[PDB]
């Protein structure tokens, strides 16, 4: 393909950066100038120094960018790229639990709407949810919207964890059960588990190590063998960034629909076109902004 040194000639003249989630597509990550989850993406959204953001993500990741980035185009290929997840938390979950618990804080996902964003006193990620939550002075938490990493908060932190919604979980960390980890045992008996705390409880208590994606990366270094319980990209992720060891899906049918609607087509239309601008509304962005930013200097 052509395809690929025309994104970099568009990119390059249009002074823009291509940041990626490991979830992308093989080929979309290996044309992105940085690749990270959604933590890591958050940071490096704050030493933004070129003029367009194209995101290779999900959409309510490119309104994160946009509100660390209000001055800079950001440009998501995909109006389509969504994540299940975050649309299941309504504003009206949060005043609720606000009112029933007046003194609690709202943590929220970083992933979030905009509009719940606005609402939170402080977002967290899987990789820094525990050290944030512990930080807060108050013992009782309103927390969403995935139940599962409100399971695994409550668990290391000893506070008293309300999930909003109720039903709140990703489809794709939820596909995992007690089989797949005893199918993993028999196909891979010298293989450890890593397992993303979005999982189910019951299949966290199986794992070697329980961390978010980006921890997984710095603790592959303790085995040469492992077996992946999370989206099926970031297997492809730690095999180019450790060819030397060897890494397994647990399901090969964890994948993750939003996140695969951006491709190389798309973001070479992303950047021949200057689209799909994204925008957040003032009011709702400032006070999103706030619970970000606070994120970032608790983390
Ligand atoms: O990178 C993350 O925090 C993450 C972790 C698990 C599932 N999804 C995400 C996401 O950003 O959509
Ligand atoms: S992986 Fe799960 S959480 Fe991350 S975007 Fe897809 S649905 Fe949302
Ligand atoms: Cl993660
Ligand atoms: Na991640
Ligand atoms: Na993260």
């Amino acid at each position: 393909m052509d395809l690929v040194e025309e994104i970099l000639r568009l990119k390059e003249e249009r002074n823009a950066i291509i940041l990626a989630h490991n979830y992308q597509l093989p080929e979309v990550q290996d044309i992105a100038d940085f690749i990270g989850d959604s933590l890591e993406l958050a940071r490096r959204a704050t030493r933004v120094d070129a003029d367009v953001i194209v995101f290779a993500g999900v959409d309510f990741m490119a309104e994160t960018a946009k509100i660390l980035n209000p001055d800079k185009v950001v440009l998501i290929p995909s109006r389509e790229a969504t994540c299940a997840m975050a649309n299941m938390l309504k504003v009206e979950h949060i005043l609720e639990a606000k009112r029933k618990y007046p003194n609690a804080p709202v943590v929220l996902y970083v992933n979030s709407t905009a509009e719940a964003k606005a609402y939170a006193d402080v977002t967290v990620t899987s990789a820094n949810a525990v050290e944030v939550v512990k930080k807060l002075d108050s013992d009782v938490v309103i927390f969403g919207p995935d139940k599962n990493l409100a399971h695994y908060v409550a668990k290391m932190t000893g506070k008293k964890i309300i999930p909003v919604p109720s039903k709140g979980h990703c489809y794709v960390h939820q596909k995992f059960t007690l089989d797949d980890v005893e199918r993993a045992k028999k196909l891979h008996p010298n293989a450890k588990l890593m397992i993303h705390p979005e999982c189910i409880p019951e299949v966290q208590e199986k794992a070697d190590i329980i961390a978010s994606t980006g921890g997984m990366i710095k603790r592959a270094c303790e085995w040469d063998e492992w077996v992946v319980f999370t989206e099926r990209e970031m297997v492809y992720r730690l095999r180019k960034l450790y060819p030397q060891k060897k890494f397994y899906p647990a399901r090969e049918d964890a994948f993750c629909i939003g996140m695969k609607a951006i491709t190389l087509k798309n973001i070479y239309e992303s950047l021949k076109d200057m689209k799909y601008k994204v925008e957040v509304p003032e009011e709702i962005a400032r006070k999103a902004r706030k619970a970000i930013e606070r994120m970032l200097e608790m983390s």
